[PDB]
């Protein structure tokens, strides 16, 4: 089993307790650790913090410790939006200049290999053309790092993808047969299925459909997630289930109405630490003091409110379902999205350091012996 965790180079910027530094770092928790992001420049792998260095020192520096630990750099994300991907891979030329950045970017720092987060190909102003542009950069990465161990004799260079739950992303992008032969494993980002993009309070992450919906909304759960890409061809043993450590709130219409589905008027308050209205860390929500805490049972997954402010997230129980769910359908093991969301530093929800992380690793049988 695989525990691929995401650490991001923003959470350093955090107040307080929320603060993540290089010595919050455990270097047994997970199998495989990414670090998100790098950007591109001029078609070239680059960092994208000013210190992004003296933490890939650190960051790949827990291998002394933990040996057995492998590193990857996640390129893009979010933010970083679609652009610069398109104007990569639209030439041989550019690819191959990526591709030789890459390799020596990951040889220059200590990392193990690279992970790709290209949100997405075809979507977010990626033209149509960047399916097939995409699946041949993987295949570009795949090749370029098996002739690279093969002339260097070092362990071949690892390549892993995030990649979206929803079938209008995965359809748009995504040749998952395609890609799926070559990359080692696939990041499955099974969260954010609603958020306070909707006008309706809904699940970051639930694991199954309510009895109540259709349509395209039945396949917005983390089980018709993991069955559409098998389904598509994805080898169960390369699929990582993403876990989320952290939920997405709103503001409902009505404190009397606290339903999944109630009428919300926008994003819920930002939090304390975290500061972005529309999601909460974990430890943003665990204690929240005169709150209730209610169960979807279809979903299987927890949600919690506090007058007109209502959060969808996951908790130790849903971390253990989905770890068994996982383990039902013979998955390659669980991703988490991210390190810095878990009260790592055991400073909020009474559970000691890394509760939902240290779940996963537990209830995959992973635990340092
Ligand atoms: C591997 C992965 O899930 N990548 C995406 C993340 O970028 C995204 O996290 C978001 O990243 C942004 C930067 O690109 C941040 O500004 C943003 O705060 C952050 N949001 C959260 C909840 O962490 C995660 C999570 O939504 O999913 C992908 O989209």
């Amino acid at each position: 089993a695989k525990l691929v965790c995401y650490f991001t180079n923003w959470a350093q910027y955090r107040q307080g307790e929320a603060r993540f530094l290089p010595k919050d770092l455990d270097p047994s928790l997970c199998t495989h650790l990414i670090y998100a992001f790098a950007g591109m420049t001029n078609h070239q792998l680059s960092t994208t913090e000013w210190n992004d260095e003296t933490l890939y020192q650190e960051f790949n520096g827990l291998k002394k410790m933990n040996p057995k630990l492998k590193t990857l750099l996640a390129i893009g994300g979010w933010n970083f939006g679609t652009q610069k991907f398109t104007d990569m891979v639209a030439t041989a030329n550019n690819r191959q200049t990526f591709v030789n950045s890459a390799i020596r970017f990951l040889r220059k720092y200590s990392f193990d290999g690279l992970d790709l987060d290209w949100e997405y190909p075809g979507s977010q102003g990626s033209p149509a053309v960047d399916k097939e542009r995409f699946t041949t950069l993987v295949q570009d990465l795949a090749n370029a790092f098996q002739q690279e161990a093969q002339t260097s004799g070092k362990e071949r260079l690892l390549l892993s993808a995030a990649v979206p739950a929803g079938q209008t992303y995965v359809d748009a992008g995504y040749e998952v047969d395609k890609i799926a032969q070559n990359l080692d494993f696939v990041n499955l980002m099974a969260y954010d299925f609603h958020g306070s993009w909707e006008k309706v309070t809904g699940h970051n992450s639930p694991l199954y459909k309510r009895q109540e919906e259709s349509g395209a909304a039945a396949s917005l759960n983390v089980d018709a997630a993991v069955q559409q890409w098998l389904q598509k061809g994805t080898p169960a043993s390369k699929l990582i289930l993403g876990m989320p450590t952290y939920g997405r709130s709103f503001t409902l219409a009505s404190s009397s109405d606290t339903r999944v589905g109630a009428p919300a008027t926008g994003s819920g308050t930002p939090g304390p630490f975290t500061k972005e209205g529309g999601m909460l860390a974990y430890y943003e929500v665990c204690s929240w003091k005169g709150a209730t805490k209610q169960r979807i049972q279809d979903q299987k997954v927890p949600y919690i409110f506090r007058d007109n402010q209502w959060v969808g997230f996951d908790d130790v129980e849903s971390f253990k379902t989905k770890v068994s769910y996982l383990k039902q359908k013979g998955l390659g093991g669980a991703m988490v999205w991210a390190l810095d969301l878990d009260d790592f530093a055991g400073f909020s929800c009474n559970q000691g350091r890394y509760p939902l992380i240290q779940t996963l690793r537990q209830e995959l049988s992973l635990v340092p012996r």
